[PDB]
């Protein structure tokens, strides 16, 4: 019983890092199609192991954590409303944020960001 | 009437990009201390001009837009709760997300990210 070919083995899990960057949803669907899921982090060690095997400590990798927000009237810190032109490129219609590993932290980022992603399989 | 020394001039505004990366709040306080504010984007042209004068189209720069979230019970996409060890490095206690320019989009990112920031002054 080994991890599939080209998957990284660690403790009870197999990991695979995506070839391309894309949105969170594209990652979630990609992992599904592999009989896998986006990475669920059990502890910081796991996070450190991955990041040190990949050698991209700055980059962001999508993981399996997301929240949605109700519809929001976005305003600048001075109280002025964002105008039409800027709203066209601000966040996503879905108003979701998605977790990504970066460094040795987990940060939430708009889900339409293009990031690589990490899929996981449980061996045991 | 010129922009201060070392500020970038554009249309009715002067811009200054921070020397170091730090959290959103440190940016907001830094701009204040300069008689300035974090960048408020009037339109995509402005965004393009900055990004093309700086020549860091990938990087994230804080701007003057932020939202807070109520306290949240974070769960993984499979419904399992994040454990203690992972919660220690996931987002920020404040549970805020902050806007940053990247590429030619505005993305929301956890406010404890270390990004450079852009301050603005209005000349007219």
């Amino acid at each position: 019983l080994e991890c599939p070919q080209d998957w990284l083995s660690h403790r009870d899990k197999c990991f695979h890092v995506s070839q391309v960057s894309n949105t969170w949803e594209e990652g979630l669907v990609d992992c599904d199609g592999k009989g896998a899921t986006l990475m669920l982090i059990q502890d910081q060690e796991e996070l450190r192991f991955l990041l040190d095997s990949i050698k991209e400590k700055y980059n962001s990798f999508w993981i399996g954590l997301r929240y949605t927000l109700p519809d929001m009237n976005w305003k600048w810190i001075n109280g002025s409303t964002l105008n039409s032109d800027v709203l066209k490129i601000t966040g996503d219609t879905e108003n979701d944020s998605c977790a990504a590993i970066s460094g040795d932290k987990v940060t939430f980022e708009s889900c339409n960001s293009d990031n690589r992603w990490i899929c996981q399989k449980e061996l045991y």
